[PDB]
């Protein structure tokens, strides 16, 4: 019934090449329990050192396409270290955009990036969606947390066309892909188009990708630490709900050990 | 006391100048009382033939900077035609960027885009604010009107960096440049790249522009049949506020003519 095409639980990180191909100037991930966690067999990948990059890359148990299928994309993260400048995001790519995950690159050509990002005032939860060469802007903002405790990011979409966002399991946007973002109005941040242009024509398929091949990570880090734990992707929607009152819990557990190491100081 | 930069209210078309340097198909614009009116000596612009593109520019009477000023935009446009998909939307050009207004073009250097878009399911309020170079978008859906009455788009810049939106007087967005644009982070939508990296840095002055020169209308039409009515921009919040409220009688007027002509159908 449910297939599941990723999850990552970091064990280890064995399945995750950093770039041979950036011209940075890259950091070290390291697999590291965490200050405080909800479980001390569980695990997580974390950035270990400031003001570097760090980009690395996954292939997915499976090549497929979410044509006429759900997908859910939804993965926990943590900004451990009181996060001041640094992208907690991940990108989802097609198997054209690289011939061996070592070539991962920022400009590699992505489906969609999702996730939290923040430096000074700006706090938010990309979606980014690949449309004919351009990347695009949710257009809708979605704040993204900023403490030291773990969340949960969860994106849903349905080939109604339509996305949902969730973090720890409560929705926060909802809409449709033609609707929120300007996916068909491809020159209005080039070329000074408007969103009304011809050439908009609406799109039953602004929620579909031909291929999902990789999963990579490409954040600049000025105060490392963040953690990414779990990170699942699969097609059905019950086994990512499924799998979050897991990680909800033990990220609620994660918390009552967090207040106890602040009163240590 | 206050400084009125222009008060256009279309009793002619003079100061308006077709471009002769886009490089599309244009149609004309028609001085037009409308199908409904609060005024019958006061005219509009209007759009006058199906899917065609209408550019035209327009010197203001002053050359002018909002540094350390206060500046409001607020004009009253009307989708009479019941709207498909057309813009809508205003320019505010520098000095630069055109030698004169026949050479305005989509592809100009503007300082802001700003107004009602309308085509299919996309309905916002543009507040693109040009910085660095690149046009940038709202990030945070302002949704426009879409009837066929006249409505009051007003926008105010203050040197504290900070904006408001207003519809018909009501303020609908609020909010800080330095938040609620991206403009920090100018490689993100190409560059694949993150919010988060090397080279963000607060600027206190998102909200100034050197020149204030040249206003421009650029739209592209389906159905044709949106008139700008009248257009203000001032340094004095009063004074707008003041000529607001002439301007939204005159649409409660032109409001109670028009369901009067569609009770005769
Ligand atoms: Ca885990
Ligand atoms: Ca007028
Ligand atoms: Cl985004
Ligand atoms: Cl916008």
């Amino acid at each position: 019934s449910a297939k599941v095409y990723f999850h990552e639980t970091f064990e280890n990180r064995d399945k995750w090449i950093d770039s041979t191909s950036s011209g940075k100037a890259l950091g070290p991930f390291k697999i590291v329990s965490g200050k405080w966690y909800g479980d001390a067999n569980n695990k997580g990948l974390q950035t270990s050192e400031d003001n570097k990059f760090y980009i690395a890359a996954a292939k997915l148990d499976e090549e497929f396409s979410n044509k006429d299928k759900n997908l859910i994309v939804q993965y926990n993260l943590k900004f451990e270290q009181g996060i001041d400048c640094g992208g907690g995001y991940i990108k989802l790519l097609p198997k054209k955009s690289i011939e061996s995950e070592e070539k991962f690159t920022p400009e590699s050509e992505y489906n969609i990036m999702f996730g939290p990002d923040v430096c000074g005032g700006s706090k938010r939860t990309h979606v980014i969606m690949n449309y004919k060469g351009k990347n695009n802007l949710i257009r809708k903002e979605i704040k993204c947390e900023s403490d030291d405790i773990s969340h949960l990011y969860t994106l849903i979409i349905r080939p109604n066309n339509t996305y949902v966002v969730k973090i720890d399991g409560v929705e926060k946007q909802e809409g449709k892909f033609d609707e929120d973002w300007d996916m068909l109005a491809p020159k209005e941040i080039d070329d000074g188009s408007g969103i009304a242009n011809p050439d908009y024509v609406y799109d039953p398929e602004l929620y579909k990708y031909d291929s999902f091949a990789y999963i990579g990570i490409d954040v600049w880090q000025v105060k490392a630490g963040t953690i990414y734990d779990d990170i699942l992707i699969t097609d059905d929607i019950e086994e990512a709900e499924k799998e979050a009152k897991v990680i909800l819990e033990r990220n609620a557990a994660e918390k009552k050990m967090r207040d106890e190491i602040k009163e240590a100081e």
